[PDB]
């Protein structure tokens, strides 16, 4: 089943949050392209963890969220951004802002959850 290739990378609860980009919050924002930063987000129901999310306006942003058995996603203003992917597979969305602004709220996530998942978290830096 878990055998990616073309697009979208599939992960596992094995050590995806213990080792790698999701392991430490320092690996959150990491430039991998000419003007595109790779953002990582993790949120599990087993304990507690920070939300070191970033999104510099003007440059491309590739958000990467992954969880063991919990949906996260995030709905940012400006556009009808619809990002929602079940746990067990890191997602990849391309959305860049034009101005600074802090937003952390979840809603209208396809199914329209509201009593399980968590509240998104994103921060823009000038």
């Amino acid at each position: 089943m878990v055998i990616p290739a073309g697009k979208l990378e599939r992960v596992d609860p094995t050590t995806v949050r213990q080792e790698g980009p999701w392991a430490d919050p320092a690996q959150a924002v990491v430039q991998t392209g000419p003007n595109q930063y790779t953002v990582y987000v993790l949120a599990f129901a087993f304990g507690y963890q920070p939300n070191p999310i970033e999104v510099p306006q003007g440059a491309e942003i590739v958000f990467k969220i992954t969880s063991p058995d919990v949906i996260h996603g995030f709905h940012v203003e400006g556009t009808n951004i619809n990002v929602e992917v079940l746990p067990g597979e890191v997602s990849t969305v391309r959305y860049t802002f034009k101005r600074p602004g802090e937003y952390r709220i979840i809603c209208n996530q396809y199914c329209g959850l509201g009593h399980q998942n968590m509240f998104g978290t994103i921060v823009v830096k000038e």
